[PDB]
């Protein structure tokens, strides 16, 4: 019913809107690296997330490096499974070319173009699909002007050749935090959004103000990844500051996906070690982070 209701999404003056031009706010979960935790991404778990949590978007995090797609492209099968599950469950789905240690998106440009050509040819006619062409550019020598914008200017046309209208999310500098630099030199494609990522235990008002600067320049922002923990991964979760960020996003109608749906023993993980991979979780199988996120999504779901 999510996609049946909103249909084709588009950007209108920086806002994500549905086919009737009404505002749409997506809230969902990101998987962790599919090469490590792909078992948690399947029809049943996505259905449980849809039905029990109220998600309306699922983010498939396909690492390029770290035993990801570059070395083992078979992980692409897991991406297809997720996309097909999303189409069957009628929710939106983000295909994330998840760069991280390969901090300049131009490292695997040729491969990214080939991957997005294939995905857009296969799924471009479905409104459910959203492309995230470079998770988190990072490093002092990777900037919007020299590396990221030119990379997007090459990948977007590849996608547009097959899919003229689905949303494309583009990463920004400093682990997708530098949305102000991007907002000052925006892409021409109308259905683009810039990624903003944060950690509730580390990022506060300064970054919120940075996000507002970007919004004030007419840029559309998708919080395609955010954690409840500290970047250090120490001290547990920080739900007080997470709630400040949730409110901030609601005021501005910002869409978001939480990191992450895994049983890994790290504060940002939504699940406890051993949690059932196909869903149907008991409250005992959810971590404090997972319990909080589930409530945020449920409490705003219809
Ligand atoms: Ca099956
Ligand atoms: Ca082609
Ligand atoms: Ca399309
Ligand atoms: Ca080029
Ligand atoms: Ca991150
Ligand atoms: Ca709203």
């Amino acid at each position: 019913s999510v996609v049946e209701e909103h249909g084709q999404l588009s950007i209108s003056n920086g806002e994500l809107v549905n086919e009737r031009g009404e505002q749409v706010q997506l809230k969902g979960m990101s998987s962790h690296g599919l090469q490590w935790y792909g078992q948690f991404v399947n029809y049943e778990s996505m259905k449980w997330l849809r039905d029990d949590w109220g998600i309306n978007v699922f983010r498939a995090a396909m690492y390029t490096s770290s035993g990801g797609y570059i070395d083992d492209p078979s992980v692409k099968e897991k991406v297809k499974e997720a996309v097909e599950a999303a189409i069957d469950l009628d929710i939106y789905v983000i295909i994330d070319w998840h760069i991280l240690s390969d901090n300049d998106p131009n490292i695997y440009k040729e491969e990214a173009k080939d991957f997005f050509d294939e995905m857009s040819e296969l799924y471009g006619d479905y409104p459910n699909v959203i492309y995230e062409i470079a998770n988190e550019p990072n490093g002092s020598d990777v900037t919007w002007g020299n590396q990221i914008k030119p990379y997007a200017e090459e990948v977007i046309p590849i996608i547009r050749n097959n899919d003229p209208n689905n949303i494309i999310i583009v990463g920004t500098g400093t682990w997708s935090q530098d949305v102000h630099h991007a907002a000052d030199n925006q892409l021409a494609d109308p259905n683009v959004m810039y990624a903003f990522h944060f950690y509730a235990g580390t990022h506060g008002q300064n970054l919120r103000d940075q996000v507002d600067y970007a919004l004030d320049q007419g840029a559309a922002i998708f919080v395609s990844e955010w954690g409840t923990s500290a970047a250090t991964g120490d001290g547990g979760v920080f739900l007080d500051e997470a709630q400040v960020w949730i409110d901030f996003m609601d005021e501005r109608n910002l869409s978001w996906a939480n990191w992450s749906l895994t049983h890994k023993d790290e504060s940002s993980a939504a699940l406890m070690p051993g949690a059932n991979p196909t869903g149907g979780w008991t409250e005992a199988e959810l971590s404090p982070s997972g319990t909080f996120v589930r409530e945020k999504i449920r409490e705003s779901a219809s």
